[PDB]
């Protein structure tokens, strides 16, 4: 394993072994690899188009050295993130709804700009979103629901932080996130940025272990349902790896108009979030509700997505509620209510 | 200029505008750009492919740059591994009975085979002071500029291209950047890939004429084996050209009688065919000076140079004892001589 033969492999647009890119990864997220070589490897591995062999190879590498509590019957709800739109985050509150029917282990991070992430908003809401794993567990069964903060699940990753920030690009690291769940979820609802690594992505996930996992594509070009448009989806289980589209009007609804569904920062997206609890807002509602539809196709409760949306309809009243008492159990609940009132409450 | 978004322009496979990659060229060159992203940058524009534009830019950048000294007239050699004898330095030797010649070049990785090399073991002094520089081009008609002291700034990508230790878009500047700013030139590629890139970009560097060569089988000279493919580049435009050993008049050279391991052997190879002592060698030697005296324009075709050639090796040698005489010590060319 020698990292300037790899990169004159990389050079040569010549992919990768699952083991030589899982110690490639492991070699680079343990700091073992110059910051210029690993610089060098990131960028080689965009502009050659990342593989799945690639892919699967980093993610279990991540996952091994990864720091892990037990929830495989866990479900989460992770995207990739993606440059674009910046809608509101649909995948925390669909988070809070599938609770109320299923232990929820959340994996997420801070978002690099106007705190899009989900532990940022999360953190907006009031949660503590540095969770040990002793009480993560602990969290899981009495709230079920527990955020795992990527940078405290995953400590070897600071050793690649300078340099993904100096890049400022995105690079392999940016699509291994929901494939590296702490908890082991077998169930997920990832979204993805683009059609092309929906194939990619599946085909990776085919060999990553899940019971089921759903990548989905919205047709603006957003790593969620789409509010609007199609859907794409691609659902993966033990048994292959199946292909659906999916209009926004096969939930039984008319277009969301994608103005009332932007936000700002992670304030904005607490605030909009509440307030669709609060039934103060349709729109918001709309879309969490959709999102929150596969994910329980995902866990093969609702054998329908129009189902699935009604079904998210009930559990959307339980939804502040809920979210009461996870941010009071791990968290203030003052600012949560300060954000109800903000939220008009 | 942004590093960034010209990251992500590199990124998605886009080349750059001149300016645009001629500031992002200075930046880097002047050391303002992390080393993670010079590399980023680096390996950005290998697997892109580096066009036309961003030659030139870099090219423009590190002239400017550079430590400079102005002999436009002058002519350099200087080109971009099969260890064949280093004839753009015999070469230069026999251009500078005629014209002034620059010669611009480094020290080869390995084993000895650069022009800074061969040089130094025939005895000459190749780390000359600038100021020199221009002195000893009006006395004899020749000096040699070590790239590596005449461009400085090259020392803020040193560390970048050492860990790296792939080719670079810096591999193949070199020849561009001639510190005495000559305007004629004849300079080897590597491969037919860049003949064709380099000889576009050298058209807006600001030439009166420089040919580019690259020989069969592979060599940045005139073939003496086979086939050399041609890009003949001036205001006018550029010729395509190809060409064989044979329409020199001679038989093709055999290959392994050219290729040497060291670089006093290198040494010896030249001045045995500065004595008349070595056919082959100096059958190479002329082959290459012809096409260089056809850029200058003082012969009308590349037969007539090979004759010309002929007659300028044959006053080579004492020419190669005024030079070193002036600059380094001609004690260690008369060892060379000694047994040759
Ligand atoms: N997209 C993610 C999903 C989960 C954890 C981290 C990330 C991340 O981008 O860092
Ligand atoms: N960006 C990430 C993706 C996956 C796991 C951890 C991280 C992290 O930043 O800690
Ligand atoms: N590699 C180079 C290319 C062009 C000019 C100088 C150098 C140098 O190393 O000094």
């Amino acid at each position: 394993m020698n990292i300037n033969e790899i990169l004159k492999k990389l050079i040569n647009k010549s992919d990768l072994e699952i083991n030589e890119a899982e110690e490639l990864a492991k070699a680079i997220i343990r700091g073992e690899v110059p910051e210029i070589l690993v610089s060098a490897i990131l960028v080689a591995l965009r502009m050659k188009g990342e593989s799945k062999n690639e892919i699967v190879g980093f993610a279990r590498a991540m996952r091994e050295l990864a720091i892990k509590i037990d929830v495989p019957n866990a479900i989460d709800t992770a995207g990739t993130g993606g440059d674009g739109l910046g809608t509101v985050n649909v995948s925390t509150a669909s988070a809070i709804l599938l609770s109320l029917v299923n232990p929820v282990a959340k994996h997420g991070n801070r978002a690099v700009s106007g705190k899009s992430g989900s532990a940022d908003v999360l953190e907006a809401l009031g949660y503590n979103i540095i969770v040990p794993p002793e009480r993560a567990k602990e969290l899981v069964n009495k709230t079920n629901f527990v955020f795992l903060f990527a940078q405290y699940y995953h400590p070897a990753m600071k050793n690649v932080a300078n340099v993904r920030k100096t890049l400022g690009i995105r690079t392999i690291f940016n699509i291994l996130g929901p494939l590296t769940n702490p908890a082991n979820a077998k169930y997920q609802l990832m979204g993805v940025f683009s059609k092309d690594h929906l194939d990619l992505l599946s085909k990776s996930a085919y060999e990553l272990d899940f019971n089921k996992i759903i990548l989905v594509y919205g047709e603006p070009g957003i790593d969620e349902v789409s509010p609007i448009g199609n859907t794409f989806m691609k659902i993966v289980s033990k048994r292959g790896i199946e292909e659906v589209k999916l209009n926004v009007t096969d939930f039984g609804i008319s277009p969301i108009p994608i103005e009332k569904l932007i936000v700002n920062s992670a304030e904005d997206s607490a605030i909009k979030i509440v307030r669709a609890f609060l039934g103060k807002d349709e729109h918001v509602a709309e879309f969490i509700k959709i999102n929150t539809a596969v994910a329980l196709f995902a866990l093969d409760r609702v054998g329908d997505f129009r189902e699935g949306y009604e079904y998210a309809d009930h559990l959307i009243e339980k939804s502040l509620d809920k979210l009461n008492e996870i941010i009071s159990m791990n968290g203030d609940v003052t600012k949560l209510k300060t954000i109800v009132v903000k939220s008009s409450g």
